[PDB]
DNA sequence: ATATCTTAATTTTGGTTAATA
DNA sequence: TATTAACCAAAATTAAGATAT
């Protein structure tokens, strides 16, 4: 999952992507709306972490440009002026979250975990399938298998967006780091490997491919 | 702190505890020294001060004794007589110190403090883990591991920032010198050892690696 | 034709194992 | 012992051809 920040203050924007990356994101941050709004252009991220108050923005814009653009990223707001009307005016501008700052950054990780954890709960337990993306494991039938790193991410990132295409862009905006420079084989060996040791032993078809459009998890 | 009074006097013995508790001291009380040795053998007491004068009078039997029972407790011994044969022939006895009656509860309590001061301790101990970088000796669980040389400094450096993550130059330069003229697969080396003689027989990660940052001591667990 | 799928090589990054200063 | 050399395993990644659409 890519997250972006939009924060003014030069070192708070900083401390953010800091713990965020060590929790496990892949993330660019931004210091105005342009440059913002030229990332959400270039990029697709699962969660924007924006300011309502910056200089260059309204707040209400800023949540309606990105909300329109990508309809499936999650905005979060956040506020020193954590205000009664300010949260609901954020809330009915189109935001998913709204977060008060100072920072508690414990309690911001959980929400950002909920927020991408797309309404499901954080194993993923679909019949005997059990993918456990915070040990990095999975089990099927009590069978453990044995899938790691990339290719271990775009299998929990095909999960939480199951019965959904996800274009072979999205799966390197969200999980590399330079998506831009990597080619796009990294995927498609991803998926092999990933197909290798759970669709091919396990007797199952838990990816389908979609000519010009990505991969979908399935489990029918 | 325990301290045990074994005193004839129960005016003063009274006096002695309630200055004693006064300042924080655990105090248990006495008049026999038979009474003393029981209190002993049920309880460690960090100090004894009892009077050379005693019904029993076996004077240095019974210093010889606490010490040979309970020998990381110390002998004060309390006395009216202040000549120096009485002092000199009971420190010579086995006693850590001699003060006289009437006594001034103010150095009293001022050397009893000085008998008890440990001082500072390099130790680190975690759980059922403890490392005692001056013996060079982890002990977990009561089950000493061996681990010994750099792979030993390497693990306490580690620990001395636990939680925290440390560069492999940064174990170099701290624990090896000249870091300019070493190999870094000796770090590896070292970690190895560590995992292959702790880590592994405690079942319990011990270190742990993170890419291009180095390792970090993460010791959450029994 | 393109699109992707597989398989292989290569690279990176530590971990492991002995031997040998 | 402490230091090294050789070796292993793993991920990453790119390449190439194969195979499907």
């Amino acid at each position: 999952m890519r997250i972006l920040v939009i924060e003014d203050e030069i070192s708070l924007n900083k401390t953010i992507i800091d713990n965020l990356n060590e929790f496990g994101y892949q993330t660019d941050s931004s210091e105005n709306f342009k440059d913002g709004e030229y990332f959400i252009g270039i990029r697709h991220y699962d969660l924007v972490l924006a300011s309502w108050n910056l200089p260059d923005g309204d707040g209400a814009e800023l949540v309606n440009t990105i909300k329109h653009k990508s309809p499936r990223t999650s905005v979060m707001i956040m506020s020193a002026k954590a205000d009664k009307d300010t949260e609901i005016k954020a809330l009915k501008a189109g935001a998913d979250d709204f977060v008060k700052k100072p920072l508690d950054f414990d309690i911001l990780l959980a929400r950002i975990e909920a927020r991408l954890r797309l309404g499901g709960t954080n194993v993923i337990k679909i019949e005997d399938l059990v993918i456990d993306p915070d040990e990095e494991k999975i089990t099927y039938k009590g069978q453990d298998i044995e899938l790691k790193g990339k290719p271990f991410e775009v299998l929990t990132h095909l999960a939480r967006h199951s019965d959904q295409i996800v274009s072979k862009e999205q799966l390197l905006d969200a999980i590399w780091e330079e998506p831009e420079l990597v080619t796009p084989n990294v995927i498609e060996v991803a998926i092999n490997q990933i197909r290798q040791k759970m669709d091919k032993p396990l007797n199952i078809s838990t990816i389908e491919t979609v000519r010009r459009r990505g991969y979908r998890f399935c489990f029918p």
